[PDB]
DNA sequence: GTTCGGTGTC
DNA sequence: GACATCGAAC
C-alpha cells in the first residue's frame, strides 16, 4: 500500500502542531507522512511511528519506531499531531473478508471500541483510537474510505466524532490506483463541535480544497453533498420510507438449505432472481443467475411477501435508482421490496417511471456520489414521491 | 431479520 | 469500464 505523493501532499498542508509537539504516524511502515511533514514543517517536533510488522518498519533514526499493534497500544503521553493511512477492511472469516485475527483478538477490539458496531471496519477502530491519543486541541488527518459518511456501521462512529471536536471531511474520491475504494480526507480537531464538508479539484500542483456546505450543530447525521435542487425536490414530495415498508430479500443461506430448492432447472420450477434479473422498468423472469431453482408457490416459506406481486428496487447497481414493479411474484435472492402501508394509494407503473427517471438519478448522485456501491436503505427512504405517485390517505 | 466490501470478476 | 457481489457478521 502507498499513498500517492499529492494527496500525501495535501493532508500535510493540513496539519498542525505546536513547537516541540508530538506528531505521530500509526500503521506508519517507512513513513511516509512523518517524513513531509518534517520537510514541510521543520525538525523541532518529537516524531513517533507505530507498526505491528517487523519487516515493514523502516524509520530514520530521528523518529522513535515502536512495534506494536496500534489498536491495542497504550502510550505514556498524548499526542498533538495524528496523520497517516489507516488499513482498511472487516474482521471476519478468510473466505469472505480480508483481515485475519483470532477471535480473542477481536474480542480485545470490541472491547476497546465504543463505535464498534456491526461487523465495522479496521478504518473506523483506527479512527477512535486516534482522537483517544489526542490531546485537548490536538489535530487529526486522516485518509479513509467515504463509506463512514452515510453507512449504519459508522453511526456511533459520526456521534463519537460530533461529541468529540469538530471535524472538516474532504471529498477525494477514487484517487488510489488499482484499488477500488472511494477516499475522503478527514480533519478532525479535539475541540470545539460542528462540520464541514469540502469538495476538491486536483491539478498538476496538487489538490485545492472547495467549502460545500458548513454543519455547525452536527450530531452524527448522514453526510451528503446538498444542493439547492436537492432541497427543493426532498421537500416537493413524501419521503418513500413513508408509504412503504422496505425489506430485504432472504439471503443466499436460506434458499440453499430450503428442501424445495434445487441446483437445477426443473418441470415447475422458477428460477430464483438476483440483481441480474432486475432492470430498469421491467424483470427478466428467464434467466438463472444464481444456480438455484424453486416452486414458486413455495416462495412465500422463506418471505410472505413473495406471494404477493410488488415494487422492487435495486441495491448493488452503484449510486442509482433501478426499480420494476414484480407482477408475477417470484422468489428473490437479493434488492428491496416495498410493501405498500395501510391506507397508501400508488401508481405501480407511474412510480417505476419516476423512480428510473433522470431527475431521480441526478438527485442521489448529487448527494451521495460514489461513496458506497450502493444505494442503501437510508438513501431509498429518503427519496420524495409526489401526489401523482403515491398518496397517504 | 439485513448489512458490507484497500470489492470480484468479466 | 460493466455490473454487479453474497455470505459471515450481528
Ligand atoms: N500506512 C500504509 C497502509 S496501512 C498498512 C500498514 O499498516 C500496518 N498495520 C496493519 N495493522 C496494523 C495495526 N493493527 N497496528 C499497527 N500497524 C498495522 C501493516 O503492517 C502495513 O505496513
Amino acid at each position: 500500500v502507498e499513498t500517492p505523493p499529492e494527496v500525501v501532499d495535501f493532508m500535510v498542508s493540513l496539519a498542525e502542531a505546536p513547537r516541540g509537539g508530538r506528531v505521530l504516524e500509526p500503521a506508519c511502515a517507512h513513513g511516509p507522512f512523518l517524513r513531509a511533514f518534517r520537510e514541510a514543517h521543520g525538525t523541532a517536533y518529537r516524531f513517533v511511528g507505530v507498526e505491528i510488522d517487523p519487516k515493514a518498519l523502516d524509520l530514520p533514526p530521528w523518529a522513535e519506531g515502536i512495534l506494536a499493534d496500534f489498536l491495542l497500544w497504550e502510550p505514556g503521553e498524548a499526542f498533538d499531531l495524528i496523520l497517516g493511512n489507516p488499513p482498511y477492511g472487516i474482521v471476519g472469516e478468510a473466505s469472505k473478508y480480508p483481515i485475519h485475527v483470532f477471535k480473542a483478538v477481536k474480542d480485545l477490539y470490541k472491547k476497546a471500541f465504543s463505535t464498534w458496531k456491526g461487523k465495522y471496519n479496521l478504518y473506523g477502530a483506527f479512527l477512535e483510537k486516534a482522537v483517544r491519543l489526542l490531546k485537548p486541541g490536538g489535530v487529526l488527518v486522516f485518509v479513509v474510505p467515504a463509506t463512514w459518511l452515510v453507512l449504519e456501521d459508522f453511526a456511533l462512529l459520526r456521534e463519537f466524532l460530533a461529541r468529540e471536536g469538530k471535524t472538516s471531511v474532504y471529498y477525494l474520491g477514487e484517487v488510489f490506483p488499482q484499488k477500488k475504494v472511494s477516499a475522503v480526507v478527514i480533519r478532525f480537531q479535539k475541540s470545539g463541535k460542528g462540520l464541514s464538508l469540502w469538495d476538491t479539484q486536483e491539478s498538476e500542483s496538487g489538490f485545492t480544497p472547495i467549502l460545500w456546505a458548513e454543519y455547525p450543530h452536527w450530531e452524527g447525521e448522514i453526510i451528503r453533498f446538498e444542493t439547492e435542487e436537492t432541497r427543493k425536490l426532498e421537500i416537493s414530495g413524501m419521503p418513500l420510507g413513508d408509504l412503504f415498508h422496505i425489506r430485504f430479500a432472504a439471503r443466499s443461506p436460506e434458499f440453499k438449505k430450503h428442501p424445495a430448492v434445487r441446483k437445477e432447472p426443473g418441470p415447475g420450477l422458477v428460477p430464483v432472481l438476483t440483481g441480474r434479473n432486475l432492470k430498469p422498468g421491467w424483470v427478466d423472469y428467464e434467466k438463472n443467475h444464481s444456480g438455484l431453482w424453486m416452486p414458486k408457490e413455495r416462495a412465500k416459506e422463506l418471505r410472505d411477501f413473495y406471494a404477493t406481486p410488488h415494487l422492487v428496487v435495486a441495491h448493488t447497481k452503484g449510486t442509482r435508482v433501478v426499480a420494476a414493479w414484480d407482477e408475477r411474484a417470484y422468489p428473490w435472492r437479493e434488492e428491496f421490496h416495498l410493501l405498500p402501508k395501510e391506507g397508501v394509494r400508488l401508481d405501480p407503473s407511474s412510480l417505476v417511471q419516476w423512480l428510473n427517471s433522470e431527475a431521480m438519478q441526478k438527485h442521489v448522485r448529487t448527494l451521495y456520489r460514489d461513496f458506497v456501491p450502493h444505494l442503501t436503505l437510508r438513501m431509498l427512504e429518503r427519496l420524495p414521491v409526489r401526489r401523482e405517485y403515491g398518496f397517504h390517505t
